[PDB]
């Protein structure tokens, strides 16, 4: 029995062009995280509380999409490097601003993923793969969330009415298209 | 004691050209059907949640009166004849010009019973006229309805908070004037 | 951020072959629908109460998949394209001849999937195979059930006893081998 | 105030022939009633518990339908006229040939009240079309049910097997299609 590279026993050996792909994939869910979080301080600072409790559970879920990742290359025997995290962005100049960072953010997490896939497929890891296969299906629903509260956002089209009863509705957990 | 057309024993024969008026009508509310699945799909489109919603059921509800019209024919010993379905109407300008398409459905659905009445009263096939006398009255309610939520989305006025909040409205399932 | 074809914000472009493939397959499963609509009329026209009601459960099943492609059409911003629908077959000498028609129609259904999968492999659309992989597995379930209740049919032989028996078994729900 | 013919005040004057007709049809259901007793004996003499069980309800059921009928007279105000019972026939060949005769006799019992629907209509007594609405409407249930029963007996083919399934079927009141 061998010793993978953090020192388990090691199951499959990964190519390190795999290994350094989900350590910054980890590092671009980590930097959602950390941009979810900011997005619920802009929220909060124009008494959006709706989306700012909306964004504040989304900087924990991604933080926990993170670690999920870290647990894969732990039960790979492989060692994490978790990476310097630059700043979030701060400032938009409206809600509907704000959610189109917020969507693209959540399809550019796709990206990753899906960018780490084709890696895994070149080098034939399956279990990789299969790892990932949950992901995306969750992806799919957060891209389909957020193109739901981006387009209402866009809806309302910057009437602070509409954008308080939308605001209500992500209090009240109405988050998605149910 | 006879066999009537699907091979069952009949309890008295049907006048043909009620049999086909009735196997046509099992097709008008089969489009009735896909006709709002269409349309749930156009709300979904746009983030319309709960109209998205609403339809959804409605295609599910109009499938199941469909459905109810060929337990008809096979307790009359008749034979059913499923028909090709065209494609439904898929584009519309605006939420209110959906609704009138919706409300002149419901509508045509109804003169589509009322014809089949008329034939069985020719023919004197009370159990047909019996067998629709609490369709019809279905339909009165969801003529009301329909002209209730109609009426409802045209007095918004086009304005998107209005349709926000008649769209919470459905989501919550009020969707008559109760 | 920019816009799909259906008007929603559009996390990555699909290749307009496969969204070809994934309208129609919408189509082969409202068509398998209908077929077992007419299928579920078949078995009422002689009595057998237990095949009814199973296929007029298949029906309503078929439709809600049928439903969740319209969904992930709505989800990848892609227009849905709800087309004519051919009318189903009705006729049949045999039960066991319908049961055949039954397991090549759900046989048939996964083809079709499988084509969507290859196209989309094709493409390196992840999103659609992870879309696809569980209904895949449902699949995989349904043969083995509709293998099940052919191949109980054809041991009958075309025994009315052992068909009563077989029909009451469905009415139990008892309609796989567990 | 004016006093009807069974002495309690008259909301409105019934047409004699109208009346007969009425009177009739009540000995139609006595007359069915008795005839399901003597099918349950014939059912009991072979032994067929579950049919046995079936024909002792419905003799029951035909009766209170029949007494219905006489509660509807006193609330016209009309005179009852119950009337010689004839002996029910109770000897058939087979299984198969009673159910022949007991869903000729369901059907024959819509024929009757058909006729006083027509009579009702032609003298525009609203009343008594509005009374009979609801038991044509258990009549197309029981003609349903009854051809479930004789084409289920029919495909049995006279087989004992087959009949003592269904038997055990009617015993546990598995009778109709669901
Ligand atoms: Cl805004
Ligand atoms: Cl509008
Ligand atoms: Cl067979
Ligand atoms: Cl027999």
């Amino acid at each position: 029995v061998a010793q993978g590279p953090n020192g388990r026993a090691l199951a499959e050996s990964m190519n390190p062009d795999l290994l350094s792909a989900i350590q910054q994939h980890i590092s671009i869910e980590r930097y959602a995280s950390v941009t979810y979080l900011a997005m619920s301080i802009w929220c909060a600072e124009r008494e959006l509380a709706g989306f700012y409790q909306f964004f504040d559970g989304a900087a924990k879920d991604e933080q926990s999409h993170a670690v999920h990742f870290t647990q894969y290359l732990i039960a790979r025997s492989q060692s994490n490097d978790l990476q310097t995290l630059d700043a979030p962005r701060q400032n938009w100049d409206s809600l509907a601003s704000l959610m189109a960072t917020a969507f693209q953010m959540e399809a550019d997490t796709t990206s990753s993923i899906q960018s780490v896939y084709a890696l895994a497929e070149r080098n034939s890891d399956t279990r990789t793969t299969v790892f990932l296969d949950p992901l995306i299906e969750a992806q799919i629903q957060s891209e389909d969330q957020f193109a739901y509260l981006l387009g209402r956002v866009k809806f309302a089209n910057g009437d602070p009415t509409a954008l308080l009863v939308i605001d209500n509705e992500l209090r009240a957990g109405q988050t998605q298209r149910g």
